[PDB]
């Protein structure tokens, strides 16, 4: 094989090696495989307000789920695969970054995806979103291809469609090849090699999926992404000229020229015939949050920059005016490069869809020492948004009551505020209006302690996620014929318990609970899964 | 008071002694006094169905909070109380049985109550529910009356009544004077001198309060109650002739001969005008199960066996034949004294209004080395009702699903069963009839680790309290008018977080928050306090 794929491995596994799932090879599913029996009838009664009876989603609504490539596969060395940076810090830090875990075997979705796909179906979901890892196709990033990892997501997407879930592909989901940190700091690159190695990745999987999967986004929430590029182990392999706060803006840029190329790449292959039509963008995330005190002339303007920061580094120059918003631009200056005029032309209008990870809406309070004196300081705690970031501010009115409902204290930023989606997606659409409508991509619940639970029917009926759920769909419901939002689908985070980032298998997301203490990790459904079931049988098109 | 009441002291504090709050008086309410703002106003949208819009409670329906004095009271030995089991139990074995708390303060209503009344006004609360300790009336459970015991209770219903809650008193909530146990045994006595120290006790309660108090509790919960006195402190102190086991019948015996002799000095004083008229019952708890299989035989017989013990032994003497059910008799033997022609003259018919603390429905699985083979065997781990006890079947059909929402896994025994609430209320109001209604007496959530949460804005919004307080309100309103119940009131538990027994301050069922790191211990409304407020509002006549 690859002597510095090897090497590569051998620097991951120093302190500790990979560990391999009980499982390592792909599931059979059975003809008669036996799903665990319904709950009881009256288990969802109550959770649907009578405003939504008989309202439909519009025809082709994808009504579905989501995973990402490295949060749920496992086989992490499996199959000719590299490392990304993930791999790569949990096995050096687990005890102080990952919650002492790591993305080693996760759920093992890569040998079990044909049950997971079974389990799907009977819940009657229609879309299946996943992430391809890079590192599958280019173990080092760039140069040579892996075969075997090409075949693996023909396989997936061709055992998603025989299973009735229409596959939508994210490129890139967080998984950075760690060769191409350690060789020039990756995201970090103050020259364009790694646009150039994006776009050979990309087109590279555009070319082999593209006739079978016509949704695509090429990022994963970039704007989460960057900021985490200002620590490890990014911050281990800084090209110099870039410290870890221009990190997080110099990955913005390379991020966006990432985009608006590979964009370019599509749509050539989509106009020539290489690959069936479809359409694509990226995926959004956070909100525009509302004042804490309404008409409040700073809380509007921290708002703002929320927004700015959050959602318009990004939007606005792809679905908007091509240029940064201005008021990020005044406040971090040279530490963002600016978009030459060849960068907008590629950028401006690579978005075919708007796609909104909406799991909820924030309140805004000015920094409590000025706003201006705080978008001076870049040492001070609220820089660049400079409105008050801290939880007892960000969830919280005026009155000290909340926002809405919190979730596990360890995912703090969730919270239920359903009835702020349709204003949210009022906003967004007005403001990056995309050909092709909007998704909401990604939304879910993080049930407080269900890691806690011994108990399997502890778990199993989990009110809160099952609540959550239900608001949520009701208000896109909603948004469609009330607003006329083009609300393309509806993607919940996630249909299994999987690795959460920093917190490993601990934080769960799952409308069914995975079983990381059976060497099968067996699936249960929670009840919230039969609530989205539920929702898909009451309120899409069947005809 | 006598040197009996230092030495028993002395005794509880051998190894720590009683705790002190930073607030030793009785708090005054400043008539400018603030209450926190209200929620969004959309945050209780949703909970209510319209299949109650429009219905309103019976007028007259007590629509109300519960605590119980060593819960929510601390001053553990101010103005004279004597100590109780409980104050010996968790300052001697306060790690293993208490969850290293105790009830020294509690929440400090002993001192708050002024303002806990005015913020549940704020509420539309129209009755409190409160026991009495009575070891702050006799120290020693016997003897000598602590005056200013007695005083303290004249003016919390005083206050009470001030603020527009109605009181409803409970003789007794657990809360055992150490001094009888030492002596004789306490509920274990193999004679008869626990039902007369309780009589004189429920006598000068009666006489002193009740004009102001005209509904009466002599006792809550007496099964959980007398299933505790298998175990510490009362299992040092067992009489001869008594173990574990029997000590849970002997208590049982002699709380319902307690109940009945209570009752009769009950309506001496009404007929003869000392006191004004009114009710007296006693709180059941529990429920009768359904059956994990519908239609099998044996989940059906273990079911009954279930409302046997845990409702029967106390209900059936009381509010029907007048006797033990047969299949606890069948089963316990002479374990449980037999109820004399004497016994039942006091005990039968001695209860005017049933009160069940109605939080719960379970599922019965037939024990699986079979019922027969386990009513034999005082060892099987499902003696007595031989159903299989453990949580993996209490709460889970033959399907794996639950019958419904768990609550916080140290209080596993809590589910939300709404659904089943109508059906538990007319099984016992045709099984238990009683001339004045039925109230349910104690209901609530334990939110699941609230008490890990550490900003106040997320412990108040408590999604599935409030859900929970609004589906059991709703079957509430439903029974009475689809089912013609006459329900009394409703009474939630509790009205504050407060000194959960074994598990002290760390079980969280107020529908406001006590911040126990403050030294006001400070109260803030919970999402659900307004939940319960704005049903108030709906569904009362006003
Ligand atoms: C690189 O980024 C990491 C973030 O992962 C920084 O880690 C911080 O280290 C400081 C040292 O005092 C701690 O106070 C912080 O708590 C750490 N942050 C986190 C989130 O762990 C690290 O300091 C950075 N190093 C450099 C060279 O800038
Ligand atoms: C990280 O890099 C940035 C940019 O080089 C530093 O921020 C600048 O600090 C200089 C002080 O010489 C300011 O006068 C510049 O205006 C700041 N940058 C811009 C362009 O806004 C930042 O301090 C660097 N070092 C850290 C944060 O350790
Ligand atoms: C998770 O799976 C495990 C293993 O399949 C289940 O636990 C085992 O149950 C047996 C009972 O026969 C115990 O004696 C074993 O010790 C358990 N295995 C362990 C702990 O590794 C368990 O029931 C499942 N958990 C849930 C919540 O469904
Ligand atoms: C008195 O009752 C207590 C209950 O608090 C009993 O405590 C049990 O002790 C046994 C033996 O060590 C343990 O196996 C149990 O786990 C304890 N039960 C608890 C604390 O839940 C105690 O055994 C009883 N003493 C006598 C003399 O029977
Ligand atoms: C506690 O005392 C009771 C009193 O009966 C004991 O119950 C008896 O147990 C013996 C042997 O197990 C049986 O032969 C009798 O039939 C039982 N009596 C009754 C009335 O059923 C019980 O065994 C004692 N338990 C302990 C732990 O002391
Ligand atoms: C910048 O913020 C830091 C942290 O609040 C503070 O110590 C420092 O004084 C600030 N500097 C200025 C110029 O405000
Ligand atoms: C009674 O139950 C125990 C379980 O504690 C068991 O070991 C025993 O065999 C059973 N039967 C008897 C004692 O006849
Ligand atoms: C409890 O009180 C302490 C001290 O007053 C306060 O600092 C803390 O924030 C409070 N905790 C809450 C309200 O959760
Ligand atoms: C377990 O086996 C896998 C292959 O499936 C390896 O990648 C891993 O290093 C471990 O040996
Ligand atoms: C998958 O991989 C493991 C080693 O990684 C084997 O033991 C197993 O039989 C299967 O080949
Ligand atoms: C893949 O195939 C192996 C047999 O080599 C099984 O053991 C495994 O469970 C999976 O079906």
């Amino acid at each position: 094989g690859t002597a510095e794929l090897d090497a590569l491995w051998n620097l991951v596994e120093a302190q500790y090696p990979v560990q391999t799932a009980a499982v390592t090879t792909l599931v059979t599913v059975p003809d008669d495989y036996k799903f665990e029996a319904d709950p009881p009838s009256y288990a969802l009664a109550g959770y649907e307000t009578s405003e939504i009876a008989g309202l439909k989603f519009p025809k082709g609504f994808k009504f579905g789920v989501a995973g990402a490539a490295i949060q749920v596969e496992g086989a992490a060395k499996a199959e000719g695969r590299g490392p990304s940076t993930w791999d790569y810090l949990c096995h050096h830090y687990a005890s102080t970054q990952c919650n002492n875990y790591d993305p080693d075997i996760t759920t093992n979705h890569y040998y079990l995806y044909p049950l997971d796909f079974a389990r799907l179906q009977h819940l009657g979901i229609n879309t299946y979103s996943f992430s391809i890892s890079w590192t599958r196709i280019y173990p080092l990033g760039a140069g040579y291809v892996n075969e075997a990892g090409l075949a693996h997501y023909d396989a997936v997407i061709h055992s998603a469609k025989k299973y009735g879930l229409e596959p939508v592909g994210t490129v890139f989901h967080w998984d950075t090849p760690l060769s191409l940190m350690l060789k020039y700091g990756a995201w970090q690159d103050t020259g364009d090699q790694i646009v150039k190695d994006f776009v050979t990745y990309a087109t590279t999987v555009f070319k082999r999926y593209g006739n079978e999967v016509k949704t695509w986004f090429t990022f994963n929430e970039p704007r989460v992404f960057c900021s985490q590029n200002s620590g490890l182990p990014y911050n281990l392999t800084y090209p110099e000229g870039i410290n870890s706060t221009s990190a997080v803006f110099r990955c913005t840029y390379n991020v966006l020229k990432a985009h608006g190329h590979a964009v370019k790449v599509y749509r050539d292959l989509v106009a020539s015939g290489t690959i069936a039509a479809g359409e694509i963008g990226f995926k959004s995330d956070d909100n525009y949050p509302i004042p804490a005190r309404p008409g409040n002339a700073d809380d509007e303007e921290s708002a703002k920059r929320h927004e700015a920061f959050r959602i318009g580094i990004f939007a606005q120059p792809v679905y908007g005016n091509g240029d940064y918003p201005d008021v990020v631009k005044e406040t971090v200056g040279d530490m963002l490069p600016a978009l030459t005029d060849e960068d907008k032309g590629y950028i401006k209008g690579s978005g075919d869809i708007f796609a909104i990870d909406g799991y909820r809406t924030d309140i805004s309070h000015a920094a409590l020492n000025g706003i201006a004196n705080c978008i001076r300081n870049q040492s001070d705690p609220n820089w660049p948004v400079c409105e008050e970031g801290s939880d007892p501010f960000a969830h919280v009115y005026p009155s000290g009551f909340a926002i809405g409902q919190s979730a596990d204290p360890l995912s703090s930023w969730l919270v239920n505020s359903a009835p702020f989606i349709r204003d949210q997606l009022k906003f967004l659409t007005q403001t990056y209006p995309a050909k092709g409508g909007i998704y909401f991509s990604a939304f879910g619940w993080a049930e407080d302690a269900e890691y806690d639970r011994q108990l399997l029917y502890q778990i199993t009926w989990d009110g809160l996620r099952t609540q959550y759920l239900t608001d949520y769909l009701s208000q896109l419901l909603l948004a469609v014929h009330k607003d006329g939002i083009n609300l393309r689908g509806a993607l919940t985070w996630s249909f299994v318990d999987n690795w959460e980032w920093g917190l490993g298998m601990q934080q769960k997301f799952g409308f069914q609970f995975v079983n990381q203490s059976d060497p099968d990790l067996t699936r249960t459904f929670k009840l919230s899964a039969h609530a989205y079931a539920q929702f898909g049988r009451n309120h899409l098109h069947h005809h």
